[PDB]
């Protein structure tokens, strides 16, 4: 299925128009110390780190920020990245063999700041919905840290709770 | 237990007030969610909620007349009681669900001032529907947060 | 991603399909579909194993207005996971599903197909799927041997 | 509000009554001490407690708790509350959960869990292993639960 944790759903009538993917960076580096202990990393860790963009509708509608640890990631390239016709998520069950079973996210209202503002096609300024997210593969090892940033205009975070 | 639905939780407990309690004719929308006849009878209540002594929610709650019947600003008022609870214990009414939309609003020159903000500050908005047994709605509550100091707590399987 | 909804874990999946057949919706079934009485409902079931050996049997009712095509020669033909076809060949995906769960005794129909005694303890699992504006796609009933598996959920 | 987690819904239409079993202090059993994350020989409070739903026995709940947040837990405690376990775990010591994280599965009713059911041994039961967390995913409480469902189900809704 296309979609693992995305609760990105349309404001109007219809099936949601699928997210369209775009990698903006992608590079390796010394995780930053928030990252490392969201991971439970060592000290001086290597992450690999990926900004990409999702479009629903021919609009950017998330920026998405991810970290995920150097050690079970080497193989990730931006070549792969882009080739890839897979959703991310897909891509790391598939030729990373890291499967996610739960997550858990924190979210906030945010204004769009002077660097998201133009990625979004908005001012800065702009409220934006951010989704700090923690994703757990088995035995609770956690795997991805994703920051999102949502364009909520015509579209909403859908939940239901028990 | 305190909270049925609230997710809110502190980036490092809540108090109510009640602003504005009202019966009216249902708006359309109110009784397209609620499952109601035309024009039928809904309570709408507008509430406060703080935490560590700062604005930090307004909600707009809508409910059938007919289970909320003895729903009073004096009932309310006097009530020392989470609004959830009050609706089990008074009204016998449990929710077994709830179907939320979220989003980032800028917030309104109505709501903005009862969340001590400028207009445009950024707010998340809750859009919930809750369910009774039988998949049958019986309340809609429009939550505007500030998340300055808190997060809405979100576990995904 | 793999599964959509399946929350089978290994306390530490590969599908057969038994049948895809239509027929007029069993009351029960129009009304938990949301169809007018005797509506056409195309029915599977089919067999999950995992680790070489029966683990879920699942019947699901879809309704047939929306999976025309939906044959048991299109099913073999192709690779795909149901909720992934459901997705990609009728553009039909699930925003959410209820359900509820049971502990039962497998029944006499039910226990050879996962090859167990009549009375063996199993999982049942009955879901209703909703896509886009909660409207019900389908009724999907598992019985599930939690042996060396079990149903794993978070709670907020 | 009545229920934290609890998911049991009547099977027949519309809209839970709590008993103490045992209680005792103990050295954690290994697998406990781990889903806590407490020290070696840390010493546990273990509750057993039946639920009953319509004058009937539905659950049997065995419960473990961290010794050192929970050592104000007596038997007079929790016989003289009239509050949900998780409300006392909230008011009296201040043990919020925020989420919990739980592994089902049907078996056997054993011959000891059996006649608290009122059911014969081998009953097909409902099994509910759950783990709950404080703020900072701080394990506070293993609980182990069989559920009779034979008038009851377990809801779950699933995004
Ligand atoms: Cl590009
Ligand atoms: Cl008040
Ligand atoms: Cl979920
Ligand atoms: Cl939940
Ligand atoms: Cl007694």
């Amino acid at each position: 299925v296309r979609y693992r944790f995305l609760r990105l759903a349309p404001d109007e009538e219809g099936e949601g128009g699928r997210a369209e993917s775009r990698i903006l960076e992608c590079r390796r580096l010394r995780a930053p110390a928030e990252i490392a202990r969201a991971l439970e990393l060592r000290a001086g860790e290597t992450v690999v780190t990926i900004r990409r963009q999702l479009s629903m509708n021919h609009m950017p509608t998330v920026i998405d920020d991810l970290w995920l640890p150097g050690t079970h990631f080497r193989g990730l390239t931006l070549e792969l990245l882009t080739a890839s016709k897979a959703p991310l998520y897909g891509l790391f069950e598939s030729e990373f063999g890291v499967s996610m079973v739960r997550a858990d996210e924190k979210l906030r209202a945010v204004a769009a700041s002077p660097e998201i503002a133009p990625l979004l096609g908005v001012e800065p300024g702009r409220p934006l919905l951010q989704v700090d997210r923690i994703s757990y593969t088995y035995g609770d090892r956690p795997m991805e840290v994703r920051r999102g940033l949502y364009l909520t205009d015509h579209y909403h975070y859908r939940n239901s709770l028990n």
